[PDB]
């Protein structure tokens, strides 16, 4: 009972079919019939509708004599959009200085920019549950040491945090609802059962889930999109689990009302984990996130762009690379290994965790205008790093460090004569106390520091070598979406914003303006035009962009959104967000993409009055303490 057809009666491939039958059923016939009729009540539509494309507001604006609102679609706004594109293709990327780009501050040209705003790519790429957490290469000994003692240097104190819950998200199943009022209700029924829901979920049994609150905890794959450079090529699988090896990017002619030149959305693939499962886990996860990054601030956090260049100039030399698939490549080897080395938690805390990061999947279509959709009924497979795991960006600051904590351990700068003192010599590393190596991470993403250039290129050669990780060098020079900037060899280095992703999060967007996850869309857009005044190449692009608005629209970019702003504010009910002079980078960055706090900010830096405006439910600390003594995590 493994595969269930659910709308358009598919059809797997063989390769998958055969193997997704030789797996075992995750629930048996209670629960399954339970839950069928539970995706069915709820998700109506959004089983049994085809892809086609997108309805999004690009720009919205406010005259003496009305407003007008710009979609994605529409012919006027694509013709200024081809425009404003050829008009961004005189800027090129820029030199690179021994310390950072020079001149225009310009990672990448404006190519991006032909990506059309409703028209995704189709297939849209989905995942293949027997090919993840594939890592090629064989797992060192020392790699898994040292992933066993970081993950055990993260997770060492608890201390209860205050856990948000975005209002704009669904809970899932078993129960399915975006009201804040009943997302609390539904967590305070969770933590009267305790120790009764988590060891049911931690032994897969899925029928006392649908016992009392009428389904099992499943994980939706949603959608997110993004924009494409021109002549990019995506490779994947189909939702029936063939093979694609271009995903057509081409434009049919009913959306590109006679525009020329331009290509489609890239759409991936994310995780929506059930609400019941994640939360009792996030409980618990968020309370030593906060202690992990204050602690080891120096390598996985930041209070403003000075203490980059600051750790950056305190060692000298410093290269940026990439991770290559980093949650793809991500064993359940690697997993369970970072799971048993958190100390505190008890095995029934564990196999709890386990179960959330392999729920079983609710699988709908990609294919355009094919209507269908399963049920993987998949307990024990490799997931990889689904995103909507309460401990994604968590697994990703540990495995990243310690994948470049043992490039140290090849290199012979840490050597390791018991576990206590690596323990102690990974803490000097994170806390910045080594005077010839440290290094700035954020999953994905790294910045390596060395004292000494013939060091850290030795170093950078060993993690390149990697056969279970792909890390290759960054050739745009961003960290997070900072731009390493120097006038001059003379000049000191300064971080920027990347100018190039303002015009992207501002006219070819993944959601409306005003909506529900963009609810200050005008203001968001006007924070992003004074703060890039600074920026070395916003005197030449914006010339090219007023230039462009006012031959299609009559007003500037300034103009437009400041006069948007009055609008905003009454459709959001007189609600006015402090002004950005009172407010900390944190809070400022949480405006422009509220899934900021998931990735790079802490729940703590953003300040309350925002704070309460975006996340409604808000689990206190005291009830997270409550919880995760309930549900039998903590010893
Ligand atoms: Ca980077």
């Amino acid at each position: 009972a493994s595969f269930v057809p659910l709308v358009g009666d598919p059809k797997l491939e063989g390769s998958y079919f055969s193997w997704v039958n030789n797996q075992p059923s995750a629930m048996d016939d209670y629960s399954l019939v339970k839950t069928v009729a539970a995706i069915r009540t709820a998700f109506g539509p959004s089983i049994n509708r085809a892809p086609s494309f997108k309805d999004v507001t690009q720009l919205v604006v406010v005259t003496r004599t009305g407003v007008k609102h710009y979609k994605a679609n529409d012919p006027q706004y694509l013709r200024f959009q081809k425009e404003l594109a050829d008009a961004l293709q005189q800027f090129e990327p820029s030199k690179q200085l021994t310390l950072g780009v020079t001149g225009l501050g310009l990672t990448r040209d404006f190519g991006t920019m032909y990506t059309h705003g409703a028209v995704f790519m189709n297939p849209t790429l989905s995942p293949r549950v027997d090919r993840l957490g594939e890592t090629g290469g064989e797992l060192p000994s020392d790699y898994m040491l040292a992933l066993s003692i970081m993950s055990e240097i993260y997770f060492e104190e608890f201390k209860p945090a205050k856990v948000r819950t975005n209002g704009k998200s669904k809970t899932g199943l078993p129960n399915n609802t975006k009201d804040a009022r009943e997302k609390k209700k539904f967590f305070m029924s969770l933590m009267d059962h305790g120790t009764g829901w988590s060891s049911a979920l931690a032994k897969g049994d899925y029928s006392y889930s649908a016992k009392y609150y009428g389904s099992a905890p499943i994980t939706l794959p949603t959608y997110r999109d993004q924009l494409e450079k021109p002549g990019k090529k995506r490779d994947g699988y189909d939702f029936l689990g063939n093979a694609v090896v271009a995903a057509d990017k081409s434009i049919p002619s009913k959306y590109s009302q006679g525009v020329d030149g331009l290509h489609a959305l890239r759409r991936r693939t994310a995780y929506a984990v059930s609400y019941a499962a994640a939360t009792p886990m996030q409980c618990f996860v968020a309370g030593c996130r906060h202690i992990a990054l204050e602690r080891y601030g120096e390598t996985w956090h930041e209070h403003d762009a000075e203490d980059i260049i600051r750790r950056i100039y305190k060692y000298g030399f410093y290269e940026l690379y990439d991770a290559s698939a980093f949650d793809t490549g991500f064993s359940w080897k690697e997993i369970t290994t970072m799971i048993d080395a958190i100390p505190g938690i008890t095995d029934l805390a564990r196999d709890y965790m386990r179960s959330v990061h392999r729920l079983p999947l609710l699988i709908t279509s990609d294919v355009r205008g094919v209507k269908g959709a399963y049920l993987l009924n998949m307990d024990k497979y490799s997931p990889g790093l689904q995103s909507g795991v309460p401990s994604v960006s968590d697994f990703g600051k540990i495995r990243g460090a310690a994948q470049w904590s043992y490039g140290l351990m090849v290199l012979g700068a840490i050597r390791y004569q018991s576990r206590a003192q690596l323990k102690t010599e990974f803490k000097t590393l994170l806390k910045h106390g080594r005077p010839d190596f440290a290094m700035q991470n954020r999953g994905d993403d790294t910045m390596p520091l060395a004292a000494r250039q013939k060091d850290l290129q030795k170093w950078c050669e060993i993690v390149e070598g990697f056969k279970f990780c792909k890390w290759e060098k960054d050739t745009g020079k961003k960290f997070i979406g900072r731009v390493l900037y120097q006038r001059t060899p003379e000049s000191k280095v300064v971080a920027y914003s990347d100018i190039v992703t303002m015009l992207e999060k501002t006219f070819i967007n993944e959601r409306s303006m005003f909506s529900a996850h963009r609810p200050f869309a005008a203001t968001g857009n006007v924070m992003r035009y004074e703060m890039n005044m600074a920026h070395p190449a916003f005197g030449a692009v914006m010339d090219v962009v007023d230039t462009i608005m006012l031959k299609h629209f009559g007003v500037t970019y300034k103009e437009c959104f400041v006069g948007a702003q009055a609008l905003e504010k009454e459709l959001n009910n007189g609600v006015e967000l402090p002004d950005y002079a009172g407010l900390n980078q944190a809070t400022r960055d949480f405006i422009l993409d509220p899934d900021v706090i998931h990735y790079k900010w802490r729940e703590s830096d953003i300040d309350p009055r925002v704070l309460d405006m975006v996340m409604p439910t808000s689990l206190e600390p005291d009830l997270c303490e409550e919880a995760v003594h309930k549900f039998g995590f903590v010893k």
